[PDB]
């Protein structure tokens, strides 16, 4: 029986201003319980109600995760919020607390990339951004075109990775078509952190030319 | 306790034409016997000997490894290799087989980039590459200086992610230093990959400039 606490996302930090942090529990062997996931702040301050999920999955297992809506003030001056998980037959109650980073930070630098022709695919380009050397691995990568983001799903983004030095890095990865270009040749990517400034964000152009 | 068996590398195939595979065995609890690996082929054929070893990690934790030679000739052709687990302490074993994966085959495309100087860190850049629209996923990634193979620690290689088509990519990223290409700016981002026409490999040269 494990238990996760994972922290908000920066996007919905400092973009959408709507942040939430999700407990993961997954159970190897259930008994089909009630297992409760119980939300409390350190300061004693009331906790607004959260969302629950039960899913079971094909290698016999049952995953219960709550995700709780937690105030951006409140986060972003130090905030500890806590999930108590409970089930009847388990030895001691598991309890997971998360917080605001008070360790070494390190703002991102990004890099971004177009891709040269490939014989047989002048229609199609690839765009990639290389963000890097930041700390902690807490990171929300954007695309925008026209001054609009793209969704998310035209992107994809790699998992945060240990650098040699210090710090992290991600690539990510996006697929371009000849009418976005030719229509407006510039593509930006953002990245979202909390380390960087003044505004959180970093973002770098790229064109096709 | 959970157990992995890995497919060889395209590198230890193609290039150095010795593959071999290796039957990984994750134990969460340290009892006493001794963990048995045993290797068979599904044609019935005789397997080689294999490796044994064993270590304990810093989280209480063992890990075992067998690594079986298997013949080049033999795994194109599609021999499946089986690994056979019996622990001290549970019923039924655990079997794990491995074999050559079968589908399209589709050659990569690789790209190789260079960042720009970042303020304050003149002596230092970073090299991108990135390697798209291949399959199957397995890939070997090799960076290259003066026509030497740089060590596997210098560079940092992406797991095998699915594209917007029906390909995969990977990224890999390598820090330089001023020393390397002030002597020869230039630096070879190779990868190995079965359908790489027309020596199994694929490579694009790269500058700081
Ligand atoms: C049966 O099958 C199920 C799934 O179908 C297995 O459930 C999985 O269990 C593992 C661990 O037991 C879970 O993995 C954990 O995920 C945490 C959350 O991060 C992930 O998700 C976010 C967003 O969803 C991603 O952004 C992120 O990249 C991850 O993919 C991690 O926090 C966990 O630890 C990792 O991070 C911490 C740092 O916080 C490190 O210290 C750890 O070393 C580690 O790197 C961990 O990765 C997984 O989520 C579960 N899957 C599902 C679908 O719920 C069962 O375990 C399996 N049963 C058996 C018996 O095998
Ligand atoms: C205590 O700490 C030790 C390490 O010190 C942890 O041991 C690790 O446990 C994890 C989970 O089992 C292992 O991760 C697995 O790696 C496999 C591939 O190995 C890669 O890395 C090795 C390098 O040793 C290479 O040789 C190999 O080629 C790979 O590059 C994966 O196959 C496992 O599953 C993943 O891939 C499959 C796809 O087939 C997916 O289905 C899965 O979802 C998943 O993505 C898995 O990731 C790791 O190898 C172990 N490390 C070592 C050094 O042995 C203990 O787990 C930790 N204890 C606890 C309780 O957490």
């Amino acid at each position: 029986v494990s238990a996760y606490l994972s922290r908000p996302s920066p996007f919905d930090l400092f973009i959408r201003k709507s942040p939430t942090i999700t407990c993961l529990v997954v159970d190897l062997a259930p008994s089909k319980g009630t297992v409760q996931l119980t939300w409390s702040r350190a300061s004693g301050k009331p906790v607004q109600h959260s969302t629950r999920k039960e899913e079971k999955q094909r290698n016999g297992t049952l995953t219960v995760t709550s995700t709780l809506p937690v105030g951006t003030r409140d986060w972003i001056e130090g905030e500890t919020y806590q999930c108590r998980v409970t089930h009847p037959h388990l030895p001691r109650a598991l309890m997971r607390s998360t917080t605001k980073t008070s360790g070494p930070r390190a703002a991102p630098e990004v890099y971004a990339f177009a891709t040269p022709e490939w014989p047989g695919s002048r229609d199609k380009r690839t765009l990639a951004c290389l963000i890097q050397n930041f700390m902690p691995e807490d990171i929300s990568v954007q695309w925008l075109h026209n001054e609009v983001q793209l969704p998310d799903a035209r992107h994809s983004t790699t998992q945060p990775r240990k650098t040699k030095g210090s710090g992290f890095f991600v690539f990510s990865r996006l697929e371009v078509t000849r009418a976005e270009w030719e229509q407006k040749d510039e593509f930006i990517c953002r990245a979202v952190h909390e380390a960087a400034s003044p505004s959180q964000t970093v973002q770098r152009a790229v064109s096709v030319n």
